[PDB]
DNA sequence: GACG
DNA sequence: GACG
């Protein structure tokens, strides 16, 4: 274990304006701070398929709208439901440093080390809170925190379960054979992930333990 | 209007050890921000009981548990589901100057000014608050912001859809007696916040009327005990 | 009452 | 791939 047991796992989601080529900006930000304990407790799905697990009692959540600088792309507002104006209208702010000390604040109160997970994070979600951290003057919150791609934890758990899409979706029905609810707002893909890293959280547990990295270490999306 | 329109409401629900009587401590806060426009964005229902309405779109969500500092009573246990020793196994922190750290920015992103919405609020929740917040050594983050009680709104509200004595005004309740329907998740703080918000959507533009009437600050509110 |  |  390259940073020993992670006990606090933090499931991320965000929605932006677009996707990496467009140079994006983030528009909602969820953050599910679950103790691994929670996870590992976690009731055995019985059944074919299982019930979708219940989250757990006590889950820590932040989820919150920001304006972006730039328009979201036509897509992204109509599958988001979001849009600049709307949000500016909502007298929404944007990514500030209020906002890095909001995070902080809300991390510190999860016990150490911290995970962040996130759904192609190592490709979308990590590179891009890494560049809006780094437009502000306040040290990065995450200087401390690891984070790991639920896509590799996925597709490790299915290789071991059974030697295929591993988007959001096609995982979730392939494990519980019903249909996300809530796709594309931040809280509702938060708990979906939430919802497929229960499918065996052990073995999921054991895999975030060995391929955690340091969130430092993750280099911007863009400059 | 005795503090002008307010453009946020905060949608407050807390649980906690137990009752007054008890000296209770907050194990669980949750804040739905919900700008004054989101509400009216509201869509109108006109069917017979209307459909419970679709949360807003733009909602900031906190929701946190709170170890306290002793055990929680049996009922409030039980009708929680959290328990002083499930919250200290998963490493929840104390109501703490952090935690004040973390409200304080998280009230900072709502446009201003903010009331606070909570169901018996003035005899609970607000006066628990303030007692939980003078604690700290860090100033409260709720002195430039006001707060109402929504049993107070919806006796307004019902009475004036129907010109209220003989019915209760608890949170579920008034749930069923608007949309016929069980509320869900009870007794957690997001749960029960949520369906708040849903009682104060059913009639949206009339609510925030009636809130921007009767907000009072919340530096007022006498704690609930020292 | 109504809040846990 | 898969992320909006
Ligand atoms: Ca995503
Ligand atoms: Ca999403
Ligand atoms: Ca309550
Ligand atoms: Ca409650």
């Amino acid at each position: 274990l390259p940073h020993g047991h992670m006990q606090t796992l933090i499931f991320l989601d965000l929605e932006a304006t677009g996707l990496p080529s467009s140079r994006p900006e983030v528009t909602e930000l969820c953050l599910l701070a679950v103790h691994r304990r929670a996870l590992e407790n976690t009731s055995i799905s019985q059944g074919h398929p299982p019930p979708v697990p219940r989250p757990p009692r006590v889950v820590d959540k932040l989820s919150l709208c920001i304006a972006p600088g730039k328009a979201c792309s036509p897509g992204a507002s109509e599958i988001t439901g979001l849009s600049k104006a709307e949000l500016e209208v909502q007298g929404r702010q944007r990514f500030d440093d209020n906002l890095a000390i909001l995070l902080r604040a809300f991390l510190q109160r999860q016990p150490q080390p911290c995970c962040l997970v996130a759904h192609n994070g190592d490709r979308y979600d990590f590179p891009l809170l890494q560049t809006e951290l780094a437009r502000l003057s306040t040290p990065s919150p995450l200087d401390g925190t690891f984070c790991v791609d639920s896509i590799a934890a996925l597709k490790a758990l299915e290789q071991a379960s059974s030697p295929k899409s591993y988007s959001l979706g096609s995982i979730y029905t392939r494990l519980y054979w019903q249909a996300p609810t809530d796709s594309h707002t931040a809280e509702g893909d938060d708990l979906t992930l939430l919802s497929i890293c229960q499918w065996k959280p052990q073995a999921l547990l054991q895999w975030v333990d060995e391929h955690a990295r340091p969130f430092s270490t993750v280099k911007p999306m863009y400059g």
